[PDB]
């Protein structure tokens, strides 16, 4: 539509931000971009590429989902609200994929950047799928800070909407942990007020949430509408003020904008 880049346009100023969007339609393998090719602090949302590349490490390690790992109360970050259960226990790699995509653990976040080598290999990860953008390079807390201009720890929206429909939907991964991702981001419980708040209350959401300093708040999701052929959404967006507050709102705006005839 003529109209969406111009409501995205308006939605952006409205909001005061900067708004990156991809939205990829697998009915006609169409595409809604705005701002797709330019950089964004990823937040949390990358903690999917991680756990991801977990998940292909399994591939080629029967087990590793079963291998335990330690809770130490060292370990503790800034939020920690499934790994505080286990200070002095152990999680599995499952268990610690699961918590960092359904409750965004901090921690579990750490931990799966050890196993798979710290970030740049995480990175290494998003090259053998062909994602020349993507580039994880802090651990938590601090890859959240969203400063701009700052290329750390960002991606742009085209990249990982492509990339996570390689993940979910594609064979970047085989059928047992695609499965399993899927399983995993429809389960999460932090995404109702972004994305999913735009859409229609019956629609299936898979979505990993990402907050971070300069109000940067986003959201990447795989969308399954009753009777329609899946879509691909990552909504990023920022904000000048190091201390402006969340606007989740936007997200779901965007999401609004962008599925409105679908
Ligand atoms: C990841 O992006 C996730 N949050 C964090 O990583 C947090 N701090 O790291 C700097 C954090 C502080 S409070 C909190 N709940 N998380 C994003 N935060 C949102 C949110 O609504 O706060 C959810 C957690 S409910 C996951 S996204």
């Amino acid at each position: 539509t003529a109209d969406v880049q111009q409501k995205l346009a308006e939605l952006e100023r409205q909001s005061g931000g900067r708004l990156g969007v991809a939205l990829i339609n697998t009915a006609d393998n169409s595409q809604i971009l705005y701002r797709a090719d330019e950089r964004f602090a990823m937040c949390s949302t990358s903690k999917v590429m991680a756990a991801a590349a977990v998940l292909k490490k399994s591939e080629s390690e029967p087990n590793l989902l079963n291998q335990r790992v330690e809770i130490k109360k060292s370990d503790l970050v800034n939020y920690n609200p499934i790994a505080e259960k286990h200070v002095n226990g152990t999680m599995s790699l499952a268990e610690l994929s699961a918590a960092a995509l359904q409750y965004s653990d901090n921690v579990a976040m750490n931990k799966l950047i050890a196993h798979v080598g710290g970030p740049a290999s995480v990175t290494a990860f998003a090259r053998q799928l062909g994602d020349e953008t993507f580039r994880l390079d802090r651990t938590e807390p601090t890859l959240n800070t969203a400063i701009p201009g700052d290329p750390r720890d960002t991606t742009s929206p085209r990249a990982m909407a492509q990339t996570l429909r390689n993940l979910t939907l594609g064979k970047a991964l085989g059928d047992s942990q695609r499965a399993q991702l899927v399983t995993w981001m429809k389960g999460n419980t932090t995404g109702a007020a972004s994305i999913q708040a735009g859409l229609p209350a019956s629609w299936v959401v898979g979505d990993k949430t990402g907050s971070g300093g300069y109000g940067t708040t986003n959201d990447i999701a795989v969308i399954w509408p009753k009777d329609r052929a899946p879509l691909i959404l990552v909504t990023y967006f920022t904000q000048p003020q190091p201390k402006a507050e969340s606007r989740r709102d936007v997200l779901a705006s965007a999401a609004k904008i962008v599925t409105d005839g679908l």
